[PDB]
């Protein structure tokens, strides 16, 4: 019987067969009081205590959110639904161990991404059994509350102050801190690590001083708060929360009798409101999100890191080769799953206004002008591979090379990545690339499993990232091997130099997308 005794009561797990070992499981762990009735929209309370066996044998339920019904039966976007019944009960968490059971074994906890708006931990790409297996690290993975029942905000009122979502993961940090050694953990070796919304979350954490002490190093793929995506001012954040009042009925003079009023109603009605909280409409948007609350975030993040108020340690960052192509089957026009997607010139600047509403016909014309200087001067392709890169170079690539130039400038080591490979299972047409989302099959080790059609060059690559991540999470360098390996060096604010990853070769490249960023940090700022 496999059962660990934790500070709330006992858990007992599952035995998984993985690669002719096995890995011990505990899924579902709760680790808050569910949010409901009076608890929604606030922070996480703690847990007490169980006294009984928590059957931590099956996912547990996703936190309420909506479903992208774009592409009804195609995997390529039904593989990010949350595979779990939704509720509002959903502060739960789940532990891979590897066996036989590890002494001071370092932890990596997984913070998924999703726009703040959607995602659950036990989608099977999060999958923690093979990193457990094959790095004998411990791997932890937390839902937290998306959507306004996990950022709205009324700034200053507890009933609803913001960020909760953000508390959610940090209070399951504190449960790692607390309980982690009962399964063979080291509290004092955790490296955190998510994607995009994510990833984000992760780099918000080390500004957070409330999270300063319950980790210890970071990984972010696509993703950081600096991004145009991740942060909404304090000021915007109320209105979109006055707004789905008007939306819901609950308008009311004082702030406390607004929330009670959005308390009682239906989790579905919430939801159905959210997308009209602002005109719209970037498939993009983070309705709502992060926000300075005056709590787990006391000022702009730009000025904390400027400053110089972050966590000191060192950290793992990078991006996809095509991480806008994911966002233009979703409204730009032209723009499709089954077609070559070749658009015009017009269409082009269409699709410009779809992700740029609020940006002057100068500012449209300059973005145009500095992505049109064809290789090949009449190539179809040209309209819609520059747009993809105009999307993907603006919200990932170059805020995340500013915010590790940034960040590497207060004396820490910094490793970017630059991932190159495209899926040979990818359900998505070739035209879209080495999408967003799509190294994470790649970071847990999936290509490592024999029995799904990937290829050789995918699991050596795969192995390869697995090592690398662990390594860095062990060491702080993700060095993969002393010999026969290519040495990844640290990104300085100098050379910029950084390391590519792909079947193909793994080289050292230097000053990435140098001349696109250039345009989105010291010219766009300016229109
Ligand atoms: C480079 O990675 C290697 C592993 O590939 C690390 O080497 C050591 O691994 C053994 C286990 O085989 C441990 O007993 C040692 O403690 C490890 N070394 C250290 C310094 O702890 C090594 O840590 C990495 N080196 C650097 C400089 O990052
Ligand atoms: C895993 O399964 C059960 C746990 O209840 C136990 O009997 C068994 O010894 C465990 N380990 C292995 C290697 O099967
Ligand atoms: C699951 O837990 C219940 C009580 O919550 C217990 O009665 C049952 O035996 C457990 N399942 C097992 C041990 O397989
Ligand atoms: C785990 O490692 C830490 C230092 O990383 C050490 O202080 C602690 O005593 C270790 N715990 C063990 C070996 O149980
Ligand atoms: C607040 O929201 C409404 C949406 O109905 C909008 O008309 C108004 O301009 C907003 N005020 C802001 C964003 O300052
Ligand atoms: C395919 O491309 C055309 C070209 O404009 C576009 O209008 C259409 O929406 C795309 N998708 C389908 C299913 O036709
Ligand atoms: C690819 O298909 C399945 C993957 O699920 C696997 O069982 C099979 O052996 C692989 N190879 C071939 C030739 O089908
Ligand atoms: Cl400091």
């Amino acid at each position: 019987d496999i059962i660990i005794a934790t500070k709330n009561g006992k858990v007992r797990g599952m035995n998984l067969t993985v690669f002719g070992g096995t890995v011990t499981a505990f899924l579902g762990i709760p680790y808050a009081q569910p949010p409901l009735g009076r608890l929604r929209f606030k922070k996480p309370q703690s847990l007490t205590k169980w006294s009984d066996i928590w059957n931590a044998t099956k996912y547990a339920n996703s936190c309420c959110q909506n479903i992208d019904q774009s592409f009804p039966g195609f995997h390529g976007s039904e593989m990010w639904n949350p595979n779990t019944d939704l509720s509002e009960d959903c502060l739960y968490l789940n532990v891979w161990i590897p066996a036989p059971k590890p002494k001071n074994a370092t932890v990596l906890i997984w913070i998924y991404g999703g726009g703040f708006q959607t995602g659950t931990s036990s989608l099977h790409v999060y999958d923690g059994k093979f990193l457990a297996r094959v790095e004998r690290v411990i791997v932890v993975s937390m839902n937290y509350r998306v959507g306004a029942l996990g950022f709205l905000a009324l700034p200053g009122n507890p009933e609803a102050p913001g960020n909760m979502g953000l508390f959610d993961q940090q209070l399951a940090l504190q449960w790692v801190q607390k309980n982690i050694a009962a399964f063979g953990g080291n509290p004092k070796s955790v490296t955190l690590f998510g994607e995009s919304a994510g990833a984000a979350s992760v780099s918000l954490h080390l500004l957070s001083p409330g999270s300063h002490s319950l980790f210890t190093r970071a990984i972010l793929q696509s993703g950081s708060f600096n991004a145009p995506w991740a942060v909404t001012s304090l000021y915007e954040a109320r209105n979109r929360t006055l707004n789905l009042a008007k939306l819901t009925g609950c308008s009311r003079e004082n702030e406390t009798e607004i929330i009670k009023c959005l308390r009682n109603k239906d989790p579905q009605e919430i939801l159905l409101n959210e997308a009209f909280v602002v005109p719209y409409g970037t498939p993009l948007s983070v309705n709502f999100g992060p926000t300075v609350d005056g709590d787990f975030l006391t000022d702009m993040p730009d000025i904390l890191l400027e400053l110089g108020q972050f966590k000191k340690t060192q950290i793992l960052v990078g991006v996809n080769k095509d991480e806008g192509t994911a966002f233009l089957v979703y409204g730009a026009p032209g723009f499709s799953k089954d077609n070559n997607s070749i658009i015009t010139r017009k269409e082009f600047q269409e699709g410009l206004k779809i992700f740029f509403p609020g940006v002057s016909e100068f500012g449209k014309e300059s973005i145009l002008f500095h992505y049109t200087d064809w290789v090949d001067d009449q190539r179809p392709e040209n309209y819609r591979e520059a747009l993809g890169d105009v999307v993907g170079d603006y919200n990932f690539i170059c805020p995340a090379l500013e915010f590790t130039k940034k960040f590497s400038e207060w004396g820490n080591n910094a490793f970017f990545y630059y991932f190159e490979h495209r899926s040979s299972k990818l359900p998505w047409p070739e035209w879209m690339g080495v999408m967003h989302g799509y190294e994470i099959e790649f970071v847990f080790g999936l290509p490592l499993e024999r029995r799904d059609n990937y290829t050789k060059a995918e699991e050596i690559l795969s192995r390869s990232i697995v090592k690398r991540w662990a390594n860095f999470a062990k060491y702080g360098n993700p060095n993969e091997t002393q010999n026969n390996s290519t040495s990844w060096p640290v990104f300085k604010s100098t050379e910029q130099k950084y390391l590519t990853l792909n079947t193909e070769s793994t080289r050292i490249m230097t000053k990435l997308r140098a001349q696109q960023c250039r345009f989105w940090t010291s010219f766009f700022p300016k229109v």
